């Protein structure tokens, strides 16, 4: 898409190289911002083609509350295999956190079911967030989060949400999250009964890693095609019981899939 | 300043009206972002005359993990009154979380010395990060965080910093949020021998009240003055040391000061 294909041209022509703790390389910039309209469609991307049954089960996944691989091995996803210890876990990354934030006097805070009572008991509210960043449970956690932020907003019967996004692999990572958080706005604008808006995405150190620059380099050459639609095909009693079988995505006509390094 | 009249007139050309907790009634946006170049000029807003007195006092009162009044008091600062108790406590706000986070296990993180040491052994992380927005304790405060996630990045020698405000006042609280925070930085560049690079202010809900309106279009048919400049007169040993006389600023010609009501 061009919001997309415009952020991987501006960190080829602005970043600046930097060392990472892989040891890798990375070209990088601070600070962006893009504005996905979901009124005109889903946004998968379509330069190359993105694999949805990976991204729908790893958010089915966080709001199940659940931080271990299992449920993703059963359903062959495969994404963060690399980062669990030997019994398949993560520590409490963002299931734990979306579900069950811990206080220090033993009880925990369900920030989901928070914010759907708070769409539909108070949806002028400026407090309606869910925050993975919990200070107290980083070390804790194989991989610290990072989308880590977010919040909705409603204004004329429309749902919008903005994700603040530390750490960016443009090339990899952010097709993956954005579709997965315009998934997430779909499904609580349904059980909200309400229309869906905007997904911003904000970012903080947004980068390229120095083994994808051909990669880059093929897709940056390829024309966005239209965006796909998303049906949802039956309308579940709460929005932990969606299932894959749910999500349906008409018109997605991508160009070849494109392969490339992940970074450890 | 430029961006900031910017802001002014897109919420008034795009904002949409929208009921709030205080029941005045606001023009909102949802999702902005701006920056400012602090090598330019200090970002203090010339359309109108700022009060630098209770920025500085507050920032000062934020580091020493502070969270009771009798300081700002001691000095005149009474910006906080309002939401303050019978014994001038606000409950576990800002200086709290940033100096004293408490984690489920007994501990409290400590998140500006950690972004110090992250500064000069690790200035390429991607997690230079802090957060006032503590779900367990959110209750207990006499307010939610606005400025409430904010991020450090090091590229060329120079520091830079981006804020995630949730909720924004455009009129009375955005020209306090934006001088407190370049001040931060200013502060955080001397103690770790860097320059300064680019303060990046991102919005969620970003709006104007009713009752600000008249004041607004006034502010917004001056032209901008040149920008003040910072000299600050002494290097501390610490982040914790400053005082207010060891800063000066140097050029501020603002236009006349313009009165507003604060919303409940
Ligand atoms: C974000 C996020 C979640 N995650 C987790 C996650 C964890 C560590 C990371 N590490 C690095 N260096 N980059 C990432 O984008 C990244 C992403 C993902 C993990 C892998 C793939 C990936 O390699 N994508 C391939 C194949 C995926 C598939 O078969 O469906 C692709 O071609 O898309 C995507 C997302
Ligand atoms: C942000 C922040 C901290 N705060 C805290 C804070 C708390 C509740 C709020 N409530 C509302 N509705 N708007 C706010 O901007 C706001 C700000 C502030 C409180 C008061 C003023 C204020 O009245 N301003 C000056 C007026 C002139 C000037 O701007 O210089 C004053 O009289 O002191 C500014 C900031
Ligand atoms: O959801 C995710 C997770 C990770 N990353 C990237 C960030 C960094 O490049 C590396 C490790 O966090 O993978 C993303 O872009 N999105
Ligand atoms: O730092 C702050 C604190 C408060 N507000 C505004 C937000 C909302 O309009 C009201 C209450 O939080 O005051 C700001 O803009 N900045």
């Amino acid at each position: 898409m061009k919001q997309y294909l415009e952020l991987m041209q501006k960190v080829l022509d602005e970043g600046t190289q930097k060392n990472d703790r892989t040891g890798t390389g990375t070209l990088s910039i601070f600070g962006h911002q893009m504005r996905f309209n979901l009124q005109d469609g889903f946004p998968l991307v379509t330069t190359k083609r993105c694999h949805l049954r990976s991204i729908i089960h790893e958010l089915l996944w966080f709001l199940q509350g659940d931080t271990n691989i299992a449920y993703l091995h059963e359903n062959n996803v495969t994404i963060w295999d690399e980062w669990a210890d030997e019994n398949g876990d993560l520590g409490p990354v963002y299931g734990k956190q979306w579900r069950a934030w811990p206080t220090p006097d033993g009880r925990h805070i369900d920030q989901i079911t928070t914010v759907l009572n708070q769409l539909k008991n108070d949806p002028d509210s400026r407090r309606i967030i869910v925050s993975a960043w919990n200070v107290g449970e980083l070390d804790k956690m194989a991989l610290a989060p990072c989308h880590a932020f977010f919040q909705f907003y409603v204004a004329d019967g429309k749902l919008s949400c903005q994700l603040y996004q530390r750490s960016c692999d443009v090339f990899l990572g952010l097709p993956f999250n954005i579709a997965s958080y315009a998934l997430l706005v779909h499904m609580m604008a349904q059980q909200c009964d309400l229309e869906v808006g905007d997904f911003v995405w904000t970012g903080g150190d947004t980068h390229l890693y120095s083994n994808h620059m051909d990669q880059t380099h093929l897709q940056l050459s390829r024309e966005p095609r239209p965006l796909p639609k998303l049906i949802i095909k039956r309308k579940p009693e709460s929005i932990f019981d969606y299932r894959f079988e749910d999500f349906e995505i008409e018109g997605y006509d991508p160009h070849p899939g494109i392969k490339a390094p992940v970074a450890i």
